[PDB]
DNA sequence: GCACAAAC
DNA sequence: GTTTGTGC
C-alpha cells in the first residue's frame, strides 16, 4: 500500500529552522510559524539551501529507483 | 486534487 | 489549528 517516505525538504527545514524560532520563541500561541515559513519561502535564505539540499538529493534518489512504476493511490 | 510525514 | 514538497 503506502510506500516509505523520508522527510520532506519542506519538514527539513522544520527540524532544524524550527529550533532556531523555538530558542527565542519557545511559545508561540497561536500557527504562525506556519505563515511565517511562508515568507521565507518567497525569500529562500541561500545559508538553508545549499548546506541540506545536497544530502536531500540522494534521499529521494535512492528510494526514487525502488518505487519507479509505483504511485500513490 | 488525492496520500504521506514532523513539530509547535 | 495549519503549513509545504513530491508524483501523474
Amino acid at each position: 500500500d503506502r510506500v516509505k517516505r523520508p522527510m520532506n525538504a519542506f519538514i527539513v527545514w522544520s527540524r532544524d529552522q524550527r529550533r532556531k524560532m523555538a530558542l527565542e520563541n519557545p511559545r508561540m500561541r497561536n500557527s504562525e510559524i506556519s505563515k511565517q515559513l511562508g515568507y521565507q519561502w518567497k525569500m529562500l535564505t541561500e545559508a538553508e539551501k545549499w548546506p541540506f539540499f545536497q544530502e536531500a538529493q540522494k534521499l529521494q534518489a535512492m528510494h526514487r529507483e525502488k518505487y519507479p512504476n509505483y504511485k500513490y493511490r
